[PDB]
C-alpha cells in the first residue's frame, strides 16, 4: 500500500476525479469528511460512518489535546485504535479552533481552554493521523503579515513532520493557503507552499461568513494557483449546493460539521433541499426524509417518526437524522464522482442546482 | 401462529422457564423486557434492540397517548410500523403513571400533563399492543380499597378487551395483582383476577421503594396465589439480583427502566457488579466493560474510550453503555434460563450472587 498516492481518473473543466491510497484504505475524490471533532462522528458508530460511504474522517487537534490528552491516546493505541476507525484520519492542526474557540507570537499560540507548528506536528503524530496539517493562523497589510507568519509555520510544519521518520514513511503533510480575499496574497501563498512543497494543499480562510459568491470568486484565482498534481482541501465547507461549486472550481476534498450538527438540530438534507423535520406539516407523513436516497433510514422509518423522535429530544432522533445526512453528502459526492467520470458533470450541477434551490 | 401459548419447558423449585408464543414471535421465559418509553429504546436502533437478544418490548400507554397520540399513531399504521419492532409489545396501562407523574374517580382518573379501563384497552388497542395491561390503581383499610377498585377496573379492562374482536383474536390481557404488602388482600386479588380469568398475571405494586428483603416477602407468599399454568410478570423489577431473586420465588417476566437510564448516566452493569465508567479509574482501562459479554460493545470497545464518550457527553457513549447494558441483561436471563432447564438454577443464583456483590 502506497504512503500517499493521487491519481486523477477524469477531469471535465476544472472539476477532477480520482483516488488517494493510503496505507489504510483508499479515498475516492472528490470526497467529504465527516467530522469527529471529540474522537466520534457524533451519535454514529464508526460501522455506521462507512456504512455510509465515508472513506476518511476529520478529527480535531485542539479538542483531543485536551480531552482525552494526546499522550493518553498515544499510550492507549492510538486515535483508529481507541475510537475503532481503521480507514484514514485527517487531523486539523489546531489553529483555527485555538483563536475562535478561546497569547499570539513567532513562536506560537499560547492559549487557555503552547501550541506551536512543531508540538501541532507532534499531538498529530501522537494521535497516529494520515493526514497531517501544517500549523497556520486565523485587511491586506495585515492579511500578508498572517498569511507571511503561517507560511513560515508550514515551512516549521514540514521540517517537524521530515523530523519524524514514523510520521514521514506513514503519514502524509498538506499545506494550507491563506491570504485572505486578495488573488495577490494568495499566489505569494501558494508560491511559498509550491517551493516548500506538501502532498496535498488545502485552501484556508474562507470558511468565515464571507457568503458563497465572495468564497466561489476567491477559489475562481486561487486554486490554478495551487500545484494541480496534487488534491486540493477545502477547510469546513460546506453545503451541499457549495460543495458542487467548489468541485466546479477545481475543489477534491471537504470537510463540515454541517450534516451532523444540522442533523441533531432536526435539518435534514433532501435533493429538494433543506427540510426541519420538526416542523408541523411533517407530523403525519409517511415519506422518508428524501424519496430517492438509499441510506438505512430511508429504508426503514418515516418522517413523522423521526419528527416525533426529534421533538421529544429522543437520541434516536439524533443518530436517524445524522446518519442519513451523513449518506446524503456521500451519495452527492458519488453523483459527482460518477458525473465527472462520465463528461456529464456541467449538466449535473445545473440540474442539482435546479432542484435544490426550486 | 397461536394468540398466546404459554408452555413451560422445565422447573427447578418455584422457577420456572419455557416460551410464549405470539402471532409476531416467541418470547424465551424468564424474560427481561427492555423499555420504550416513547416509541423508542433509548439511544437504540430496534435492530440492535433485538440483536441484544430482546424478544419483546415494552411501551408506555400514558406518554404515547399524549405524545404523539394513539390515534395518530393508528392512523400511522399502528406502534409496530412506526417505531419499526416487528415482534412483540406490552403495553402498559397507564394507570401508575398517571399518578406518579402529573381527579381519580370509580369511573378512572382525571388528570393534567380522562384515562378510565375503558379508554385504556381503547388506547393499547389503537396502537396495536400484543399483551395489554389492565387498568389499575397504585394502609391495610386503604390497601383494600386500592385493591378493591383495581379489581373492579380488571373486570372492566376484560370486557372492553373482549368487546373487541381484533384485539380479543390476536392479543392477550394481562391482570394486575395489588394489596400492598398484606397477603390477605394479596389472596383477595388473586381470588378476583384468576375468577375473570386473564392470560397472565402481573405483580403489581412492588416497584415502590421497600427494598428487597420486603418485596422478596411479598413475593413469598404473593406469587403461589397466581395461577400457576399462566406467566407471571413483575412490573417495575429491577436490579440483577431483583431478577434472580424473583425468578427463584416464581417470576416469569420482568421490565425497568435501570439498564437504559443507568447507561446514559455512566453505569455499566457487569458479573462483578456494576462499574460508574466515569471513574477515574477507567481513564487508561483498555479491557471490555465485562470480561465475559458477548456484545458488540465489549468486543469493540474500551473502557477507557467509554468513559471518554461519556464525561464528554457525547452521544455515542450512551449509545454504548445502553446496548451492553441491555446485552447484559438478556445475557443474565438467558444464563437464568439455561440453569432452571439444566436444573442447576439454585447453584447459579449462589454463585452470581457471590461474584456480583463482590
Ligand atoms: N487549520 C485551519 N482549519 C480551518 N477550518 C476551516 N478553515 C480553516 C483554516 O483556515 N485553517
Ligand atoms: N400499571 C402498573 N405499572 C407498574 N409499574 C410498576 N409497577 C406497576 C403497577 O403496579 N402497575
Ligand atoms: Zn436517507
Ligand atoms: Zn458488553
Amino acid at each position: 500500500r502506497p504512503r500517499f498516492s493521487f491519481s486523477i481518473a477524469a477531469r471535465e473543466g476544472k472539476a477532477r476525479t480520482g483516488t488517494i491510497e493510503m496505507k489504510r484504505g483508499v479515498i475516492r475524490t472528490p470526497a467529504f469528511m465527516p467530522v469527529g471533532t471529540a474522537a466520534t462522528v457524533k451519535a454514529l458508530k464508526p460501522e455506521t460512518v462507512r456504512a455510509t460511504g465515508a472513506d476518511i474522517i476529520l478529527g480535531n487537534t485542539y479538542h483531543l489535546m485536551l480531552r482525552p490528552g494526546a499522550e493518553r491516546i498515544a499510550k492507549l493505541g492510538g486515535l483508529h485504535s481507541f475510537m475503532g476507525w481503521d480507514r484514514p484520519i485527517l487531523t486539523d492542526s489546531g489553529g483555527y479552533q485555538v483563536m475562535s474557540l478561546s497569547k499570539q507570537s513567532e513562536e506560537g499560540v499560547t492559549f487557555k481552554s503552547m501550541l506551536s507548528p512543531e508540538r501541532s506536528i507532534e499531538i498529530q503524530h501522537l494521535l497516529g493521523s494520515d493526514i497531517v496539517m501544517a500549523f497556520d493562523e486565523c485587511t491586506p497589510s495585515r492579511a500578508a503579515s498572517s498569511m507571511e507568519r503561517s507560511m513560515r509555520w508550514a515551512k516549521r510544519s514540514r521540517d517537524a513532520f521530515d523530523s519524524r521518520k514514523e510520521q514521514a514513511e506513514n503519514a502524509a503533510l498538506f499545506g494550507i493557503q491563506q491570504g485572505s480575499v486578495f488573488e495577490n496574497l494568495r499566489q505569494q501563498s501558494a508560491d511559498a507552499l509550491a517551493e516548500i512543497g506538501f502532498d496535498g494543499y488545502a485552501v484556508g480562510g474562507l470558511a468565515v461568513g464571507e457568503g458563497q459568491d465572495e468564497m466561489f470568486r476567491v477559489l475562481d484565482f486561487s486554486v490554478p494557483m495551487l500545484p494541480d498534481d496534487k488534491p486540493h482541501y477545502l477547510m469546513g465547507v460546506g453545503k451541499p449546493d457549495d460543495i458542487v461549486g467548489a468541485v466546479e472550481r477545481g475543489i477534491d476534498m471537504f470537510d463540515c460539521v454541517l450534516p451532523t450538527r444540522s442533523g441533531r438540530n432536526g435539518q435534514a438534507f433532501t435533493w429538494d433541499g433543506p427540510i426541519n423535520i420538526r416542523n408541523a406539516r411533517f407530523s403525519e407523513d409517511l415519506k422518508p426524509l428524501d424519496s430517492e436516497c438509499h441510506c438505512a433510514v430511508c429504508q426503514k422509518w418515516s418522517r413523522a417518526y423521526i419528527h416525533h423522535l426529534i421533538r421529544a429530544g429522543e437520541i434516536l432522533g439524533a443518530m436517524l437524522m445524522t446518519e442519513h445526512n451523513i449518506a446524503f453528502y456521500q451519495q452527492l459526492m458519488q453523483k459527482i464522482r460518477d458525473s465527472i467520470s462520465e463528461g456529464r458533470f456541467s449538466q449535473f450541477a445545473q440540474d442539482f442546482r435546479a432542484r435544490y434551490f426550486a
